[PDB]
């Protein structure tokens, strides 16, 4: 009913998105970027969509290309998979508190594409998050979050209250982001 | 069940107030007041109210005393369609994103009546939002939403988080308050 | 007994003005600046004067010299009416509190002629008040005080100690010149 | 002519308000709470009032709720012993100096619900007043005056120019909001 | 189905406790320490919890060890009644305006055991609330909501965005930590 | 009915007044002081007092002591005439308004002796008014309002709102204590 398949080939990368709005978090992420796909589970989960991505790119450059195409295709994922938007709360809010971090995402899904990210400690500028496989540099959680505003035609500010730690403050982030969205999605019965 | 008309004439106005707080969004509001009425029609569609404003007043001053005995009569209107407030959510609270603008307004339905309004930037003291008819001056806002707090015997704390349009954080905060009403007033099943 | 009738025909005006320094508040007001008629009735009224005050003047350029003119046309009307002062309380003062606003004025009625103005919030320097009709700049408010005490040969002191709404900044110091007025104004019995 | 009996019976406490406007200061005040009896009773002679208040409370928690619900109640019988406010002075102000203290009120009768408390040093935020019995946090100053405002429907601005004491502070205060009402409730001979 | 009974015996005090997270609000709290009891009683209460607090201590020293050693307790009903957690809403939020207070909490139930209490007044750290029995020192707010996550093994954040009575303030934060618990508790039917 | 002559012999001056405190303003002050005499007569007048002073004192070293036995011998004068103080509005206040100056005094006439004077231009502590004979130091005026208080045994708070002329700000206190003091010594009719 509330389903989109997107086939995003660039220059840069490859993506296919798979998404189910109504879900039981049924997620699956494979991105070539593991704390990514990471937030992107975290995301699928928290939302109670259920979704596929599997993206490959240019990830001998750095993680940015395929993050971004990634965040765009599954933006337009949302727009489509939300069709004429009838019928539903429209307006989605929710607090993530992680340890000592608290953030914050609120969505107008009917509202004009726009983002506004606020709150979010320096040093995440220039953080970098790296185990055994490619790293994710934390100053693309910006760029992440912009991406899906743009590509699904929704307005999404995010906000980090504080915290310190760079996997608490991104992670709370994706899953603010995450409930936000499923609540503004659900149906309406008004 | 939950409906309220009040008539109001004072010397500076006349007002009348059709409310049925458990509505659709049936929404039609008069005032001479153009953006007053587009407000106060996202204030009654978003809150799932339906609603019936009709006022007339000594517009060749200007907006205030129009603009003031309706949010009066408004409040008045929203207590009495209240009744004892048995079994209802009480408590309610939403933020609004308006692109770059963000809101949030939080109410206690049982609480003693009680407005405060912040974060508002300086320029709306003296901001006024103009067409071909009577204009609006922002400065107003305030005074609306004490006015409704007042009258309706209601907590009603206003937020504007940031914001720069006018018109954006003017909005933002009268859908912050439907919105707030809307999930206070509804039966809770407990 | 305490009455006067001026005339004023100026280039940019034309004014006539009927004071009862001993009335009832039966007060009409008409000089084209329909929030200046609204200040002059609160005057007239809250002073318990009978004032009739009818004025047209060169409104296309603005309110300025009518709002002037009829000052100076009123304060003459007033020190007239006065005469040679006698028995009379001389010494008046008036706190006014208009929701968040509190303004406040004395006078000395035999005191040479004098004008104090204070605390009046800087964005009235610049704010419009308008409606349907010719707009008022309440940068005038000063401009109104200085020629009544001008014209009437009085001292007098007008304060804001507080307040946000121009609207209400305005209404209270006008209301607080005419109750000052009143004492002043009113038979000593010693 | 000018009475009111008010009875107010709330889970956390039980008030009867006996309030003649035009009385002797024939004043009776026990609520449990000693400094608050001494304060209604300043408030009730100094306003040249006939006043029996009557209270019990939850004590045992704290003052709070019974100085609360007594205020409400005294603000609830203050509105209906007005009526409708005809031929009155309306406006009515008063200042108290108390050895070091000065403190000063402010009222509009027929304006709207309206509260500001202002100049009351800061330590008068945590201080108590104590003696054999149940004490008074002098924090509740401003809720005591915002529940009599709210209920009886007045503006009422209450200043404190400068003090030391908490105690004349305090009673300068009741004093002056009381000598501000004693003048404004008065027949007015215009 | 989610109820818990604990006993807590130690040389300071001794505690009983009884929750039924699936409650409507049967609240029964008798600690000695009155002001406790009414935030208890507002917790239980607010969060459509049944609950029996039932608590002796040594009380002469002052209420610290029997308001710790409930909190202890009770944080430790919570967690055990919760059991699994499975299939609960998880996540939980409120807003609590009462007059100029305003606080907030956000909790993650399944997250670690963290408490990060903000924005409290600093006058709070040496307020005592004081009545008829033994007294409250507001200082112990932040000690209570510590305690409470640390035994209940969850995440919880309690926020005043401003306020200006300790009792507002601490009964709002109480309120605010009840109502977030209740929507996390809550089942989620996805 | 109201009256009191004292005497007042010290090594410094020689002292006789006569007050009749329900006066109509026969005044007659000789105390080889001119200005301090046109102060007294203002006070006199003002104060709607029958009022002589006559002293004589060391004015060949300053007119320090003259001015400062005339203010005690005054205040015990005006202490003497009020006698029991029986049925008396008690309380007092009046603004000057004296061209560029605002002064103000409150009384309390049965309050404890006390003075507060502020607000009095700096440049006040060292200037002189001086003419053909023995000048004044303004210095003075503190002194003089402290000997009144003191030796009456009333409250007195004098205030300069603000002023530059020197022979304004001391008058207008002047004339400022006298209209108190005329308002507090009138008979109440409650
Ligand atoms: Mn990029
Ligand atoms: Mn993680
Ligand atoms: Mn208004
Ligand atoms: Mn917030
Ligand atoms: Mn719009
Ligand atoms: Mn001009
Ligand atoms: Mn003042
Ligand atoms: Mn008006
Ligand atoms: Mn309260
Ligand atoms: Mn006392
Ligand atoms: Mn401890
Ligand atoms: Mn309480
Ligand atoms: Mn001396
Ligand atoms: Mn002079």
């Amino acid at each position: 009913s509330r389903r989109a398949r997107i086939e995003r080939r660039t220059r840069e990368s490859d993506i296919v998105i798979e998404l189910d709005l109504d879900g039981t978090g049924q997620v699956a992420v494979d991105t070539g970027v593991p704390f990514y796909d990471h937030m992107l589970t975290a995301l699928g989960s928290h939302a109670s969509f259920d979704l596929t991505v599997r993206a490959t790119g240019d990830v001998e450059i750095e993680a940015h290309h395929t993050i971004e195409d990634t965040a765009i295709a599954l933006g337009t994922a949302l727009g489509q998979a939300l069709g004429d938007k009838r019928g539903i709360r429209r307006f989605g809010d929710a607090f993530i508190p992680m340890d000592e971090t608290l953030a914050h995402a609120a969505v107008d899904l009917s509202g004009r594409p726009y983002c506004v990210h606020t709150g979010e400690p320096d040093h995440l500028q220039h953080t970098t998050i790296a185990g055994s496989s490619v790293p994710y540099h934390t100053v693309i959680n910006r760029h992440v979050f912009e991406s899906l505003a743009a590509n699904a035609r929704i307005a999404l500010h995010v906000r980090v209250l504080y915290g310190r730690d760079p996997h608490h403050i991104t992670e709370a982030q994706y899953k603010a982001v995450a409930r936000a969205l499923r609540q503004a999605v659900e149906p309406d019965p008004r």
